[PDB]
């Protein structure tokens, strides 16, 4: 059971021939958001791994904290942790936790969907935000997304969110079911 934490770069229609990153006040208004979005791999839709536990406007951007929940997930990024020397190549020599070096390696962008600005201008209809996708390019505003195995460490781990934000931050978490989360989408390839 893994948590996920960092800052976020907002993206329009992600993919999509008319791709955009979003200045994070363009959103800001429709923050926080405390139910749940699913975490997906580089915005692909037969990916979710997870479900976010709540994204907040902070000084410094928008921060996400995540749980990463997917057993099939889980389990394929476990084994190659400790297994392939691919995915251990570009990691420091003999992790103490190599699940959380790969992925904080592999997959260290937190990036999250929105709708164009163009419905941001004025009252939009339906839902701002689609998902969160951890992503293995395209990072710009966002930190580097970082892995733990509780939450208060993850959050810990950003110096630019004070113990106010962090408590902020926290208490949305705790509140959020873990074992009543649904079942993400992720079929290993393997
Ligand atoms: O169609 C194919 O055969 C196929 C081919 C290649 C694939 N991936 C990459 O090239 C790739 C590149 C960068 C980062 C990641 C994420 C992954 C890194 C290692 C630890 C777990 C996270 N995957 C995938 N996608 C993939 C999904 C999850 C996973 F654990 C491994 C691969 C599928």
């Amino acid at each position: 059971g893994l948590y996920v934490g960092g800052f976020v770069d907002v993206v329009s229609c992600p993919k999509l021939e008319q791709e955009l990153y979003l200045d994070p006040d363009q959103v800001t208004d429709y923050l926080p958001v405390t139910e749940p979005l699913p975490i997906t791999i580089e915005h692909l839709p037969e990916t979710e791994v997870g479900w976010t536990l709540g994204l907040f406007q902070v000084s410094h951007g928008i921060f996400c904290t995540g749980a990463i929940t997917s057993p099939a997930f889980l389990e394929l990024a476990s084994r190659l942790a400790d297994t392939s020397h691919v995915a251990r190549a570009p990691v420091k020599n003999l992790p103490k936790e190599p699940l959380l070096e790969i992925l904080h390696t592999w997959l260290p962008g937190l990036s999250l969907s929105s709708i164009h600005p163009r419905e941001l201008s004025q009252t939009p209809s339906g839902p701002v935000f689609q998902h969160v996708s951890l992503c293995a390019l395209g990072r710009r505003r966002g930190t580097v997304a970082v892995y733990g195995h509780d939450a208060e460490w993850v959050v810990s781990r950003f110096s630019s969110v004070s113990k106010s934000e962090r408590a902020h931050i926290l208490q949305h978490v705790s509140s959020c079911r873990l074992e009543d989360l649904s079942t993400p989408n992720f079929v290993s390839p393997l």
